C-alpha cells in the first residue's frame, strides 16, 4: 500500500485527502463524476480457505525461536487472506503412528507446510496417508511427492569452520540441537551422531568436522555437545558444560544462532567475553546475532518461509513447483574472530 496514500491521490488530482476519504466513506458528499474520478485515479495507482503448519516442537517455539519466527513470517507473506494454522508435533521417541495419524487427520487444513522435521517422523508417513498436499522446509529431504526448500547445509557451514582454521584455532568444539528422537543432552557420541536423524545438524556438523579434518585436526578429538530441547535456558547449560569440561578450547562452532547466544550468555556469567576469551561462530544471521555483530552464516528464512507456502499454495492450485530448490546462504565475518 505504501504510506500517504490518500494524500498522493488528492495531490495528482488537486483536491483535499478529505475529499478522496469522503470517495470511500461518504460517497453523498461529493458528485458521482469526482467520486468515479477518485475511484479511477486510485485504480492507476494500484490502490478461500486454510494451511498448516507442522511443528514437531512446542506451539512456544513458533514464537521464541527468532530464526523460526522470520520463517513463519514468509510462510505468512505467501498466504494473504488465508487462514494459518500452527500443528503441535511432540518429537518423542513413544509416538507412535495411531498418535501421529490422530494428529493429522484431525488438522482443519488444505494443505501442509512441513518445517524442520526428522526423518523418519511418524508425522510425515501420517500426512502421506491422507494425501495432505504437502512440502517440506529444511528437512526431511529425498519425501516423494513432496517439494523441498532448504540450503545445503554441508556447504553451508564450511565459511564457518574454515574462519575458525584460519584464525589458527584447533582445539574446537562444536554444539547442536537436537540430533534424534531418543533424547539425549550433553556429550554427543560417534553412534548417535552416525544415525542422527535430523539432517541439518547431522549435516552442518559432518561439513564443519569435514573442513577440520582437510585442516589436519583429528575428528576424535573434537567435542560435540546437544540440547534436545532448543530454549535459552538449555543452550545455556549445554554451552556451561562444554566449556566447563574442556576449559583448554579455544572456540566453539554452533549449528545454531541460538547455540551461540548461550555460549555468549554463559561466557558473560564467568566475567569472560567473545572473542577474548573464546571465539564462536553461528547460523542462521537472525535480527540479534546481527545486532551482535556475531561471525555467523546468513540463511534468508523469510524468503525460504515464502517460497514454502508459495510452493505450497500452488500445489493446491494444481499448478507446477519444483521438486527441489537449494537457497543460497552468505557467510558474515562478524566480530567474534581472533
Amino acid at each position: 500500500q505504501q504510506y500517504g496514500t490518500l494524500a498522493s491521490i488528492a495531490a495528482k488530482l488537486g483536491i483535499s485527502r478529505t475529499t478522496v476519504s469522503n470517495a470511500y466513506n461518504r460517497p453523498e458528499q461529493l458528485s458521482a463524476e469526482l467520486r468515479q474520478r477518485i475511484l479511477d485515479t486510485a485504480e492507476d495507482m494500484g490502490y478461500a480457505g486454510a494451511i498448516g503448519v507442522l511443528l514437531t516442537e512446542d506451539l512456544t517455539y513458533a514464537f521464541e525461536d527468532m530464526a523460526s519466527v522470520d520463517f513463519l513470517a514468509g510462510v505468512a507473506q505467501a498466504a494473504g487472506d488465508t487462514q494459518l494454522t500452527l500443528i503441535p508435533a511432540s518429537p518423542a521417541s513413544s509416538v507412535d503412528h495411531v498418535s501421529a495419524q490422530q494428529l493429522v487427520n484431525n488438522a482443519a487444513v488444505d494443505g501442509v507446510v512441513i518445517y524442520s522435521v526428522a526423518k523418519g517422523d511418524p508425522h510425515i508417513d501420517a500426512i502421506r496417508a491422507r494425501g495432505l498436499p504437502a512440502v517440506i522446509a529444511d528437512q526431511p529431504a529425498r519425501e516423494e511427492g513432496m517439494p523441498f526448500i532448504a540450503p545445503n547445509n554441508r556447504k553451508a557451514i564450511a565459511p564457518a569452520a574454515q574462519a575458525l582454521i584460519d584464525a589458527g584455532h584447533r582445539k574446537i568444539g562444536i554444539l547442536s540441537i537436537r540430533l534424534d528422537r531418543a533424547n539425549n543432552d550433553g556429550e554427543v557420541t560417534r553412534e548417535r551422531l552416525e544415525n542422527a536423524q535430523y539432517q541439518v545438524q547431522r549435516d552442518r556438523v559432518r561439513g564443519a568436522m569435514e573442513v577440520f579434518i582437510e585442516a589436519g585436526i583429528d575428528p576424535g578429538t573434537v567435542p560435540i555437545m546437544e540440547c534436545w530441547i532448543n530454549n535459552r535456558q538449555h543452550n545455556f547449560e549445554v554451552a556451561k558444560e562444554l566449556l566447563e569440561t574442556h576449559p583448554d578450547l579455544t572456540a566453539v562452532l554452533c549449528t545454531v544462532d541460538a547455540l551461540a547466544f548461550g555460549v555468549l550468555e554463559y561466557l558473560k556469567s564467568v566475567g569472560k567475553s567473545a572473542p577474548a576469551d573464546l571465539s564462536l561462530t553461528g547460523f542462521d544471521g537472525t535480527h540479534m546475532a546481527l545486532a551482535r555483530d556475531l561471525t555467523t552464516v546468513i540463511q534468508p528464512n523469510k524468503l525460504k518461509g515464502f517460497k514454502a507456502g508459495e510452493t505450497l499454495l500452488k500445489m493446491i492450485d494444481k499448478e507446477y513447483v519444483e521438486p527441489e530448490v537449494e537457497l543460497e546462504t552468505s557467510f558474515h565475518p562478524g566480530s567474534t574472530v581472533a
